[PDB]
């Protein structure tokens, strides 16, 4: 009968990635400023998104800009970043959540080695959706050759495991748009054949780029960060609950450092609330019946039965930080042993198995670069893909990961 009424439109994370100069911000200034003329953004100009501020945050500085618009199907908040290595620090770090992305490859020039490597660390990262921008279009007199570009674009998002026969790519041009904006374009469709690209673009996104699932309908997931005995029933573990939900009478395991254990939740408490439910996002102490403050520790995690397990080798992709931004001047090496700072505490690990972009062996990743490898801890853990990690010598962090691929 009717549909649930709906009291916000929907909410997705995306970002403009794609070779230096392609038009990344361009395009976004575009899209802002079509969306304007609805009334659904703050146009926002070229040189205030083109000068991105400096973000600092668990010890890693990235530059980026954050602009928020809505379709009229979708709320959206989206990334663009200045250079190179902030898209390789926002991804790896994880600093920007990406339900998406819009991939702006130049039609004059074709794909260069950052859109090939956005494209990689989002595969790595686990974006789960590419639309591509192909744009500098006026540069293009020649529809054969927009024909070409778009086919090495498609191989080459295919290659990387990408749906390449399926994404959506939209030709346009970002500079035309916002400048027939400019010169008075509506932002009706049919109005301006480069403001509709903009406009095409952006149904596309809302079409193909799936809205990320509720926060609290993942399974349940809490990191223990303190533990207290206050009954003989069983230990008080709090922490956040980062995602899912969780109920009095529900049965959680405990997993990582030791073997993995089932416990029911007794008891939900925050501040001045007894509570039936912690919620994702909520610090909550959980009464873990049974369980003894000896079995529990930081490291270990609280989650819904089999949604989560141990692990201790793991691929991963792992940016360095350069000593400017608090690491060290020294590369990362094969058996290098660093702290591995996974959700709360630090686990001693050794990397090993440096893989180029190219697939061929590496000696070294030096501070600054990023490169795919293996890395193996000396307790479980649990391990995700796609869950990030500090790498930490002296409590400093040094380096950046995230799980791409678990080993055992
Ligand atoms: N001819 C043309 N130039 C464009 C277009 N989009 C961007 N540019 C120009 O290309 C340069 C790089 O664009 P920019 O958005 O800064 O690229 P980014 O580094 O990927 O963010 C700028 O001078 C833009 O004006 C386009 O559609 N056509
Ligand atoms: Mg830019």
């Amino acid at each position: 009968a009717r549909a649930k009424f709906e009291r916000t439109k929907p909410h997705a994370n995306i970002g403009t990635i794609g070779h230096v100069d392609h038009g990344k911000t361009t395009l976004t200034a575009a899209i802002t400023t079509v969306l304007a003329k609805a009334g659904m953004a703050k146009a926002r100009a070229y040189a205030d998104i083109d000068a991105a501020p400096e973000e600092k945050a668990r010890g890693i500085t990235i530059n980026t800009a954050h602009v928020e618009y809505e379709t009229g199907n979708r709320h959206y908040a989206h990334v663009d970043s200045p250079g190179h290595a902030d898209y390789v620090k926002n991804m790896i770090t994880g600093a920007a959540q990406m339900d998406g992305a819009i991939l702006v490859v130049s039609a004059a020039d074709g794909p260069m080695p950052q859109t090939r490597e956005h494209i990689l660390l989002a595969k790595q990262v686990g974006v789960p959706n590419i639309v591509v921008f192909l744009n500098k279009e006026d540069m293009v007199d020649d529809a054969e050759l927009l024909e070409l570009v778009e086919l090495e674009v498609r191989e080459l998002l295919s290659s990387y495991d990408f749906l390449g026969d399926d994404i959506p790519i939209v030709a346009g041009s970002a500079l035309q748009a916002l400048e027939a904006i400019q010169g008075g374009a509506s932002g009706q469709k049919g109005d301006n054949p480069w403001v509709d690209k903009i406009l095409k673009l952006m149904e596309e996104v809302d079409a193909y780029i799936p809205t990320p699932e509720r926060e609290v309908d993942r399974p349940f997931l809490m990191a223990v960060e303190d533990v207290f005995t206050i009954t003989g029933r069983g230990t008080v573990a709090t922490g956040r609950i980062e995602r899912g939900s969780v109920k009095v009478g529900e049965t959680i395991e405990i997993v990582g450092l030791r073997d993995t254990r089932s416990t029911t939740v007794t008891g939900v408490e925050m501040f001045q609330k007894t509570l039936d439910e912690g919620l994702a996002g909520d610090n909550v102490g959980l009464l873990l019946r049974g369980i003894q403050k000896t079995d529990i520790e930081r490291g270990m995690v609280l989650a819904k039965p089999g949604s989560i397990t141990p692990h201790t080798k793991f691929e991963s992709e792992v940016y360095v930080l350069k000593k400017e931004e608090g690491g060290r001047h020294t590369p990362f090496f094969p058996g290098y042993r660093p702290q591995f700072y996974v959700r709360t505490t630090d686990v001693t690990g050794a990397i090993s198995d440096f893989t180029a972009d190219d697939g061929s062996a590496a000696e070294m990743v030096i501070p600054g670069d990023r490169i795919k490898m293996t890395v193996e801890l000396i307790n479980p853990i649990a391990i995700e893909q796609g869950m990030r990690f500090a790498i930490r010598e002296g409590g400093r962090t040094i380096g950046a990961g995230v799980v791409s691929k678990i080993l055992q």
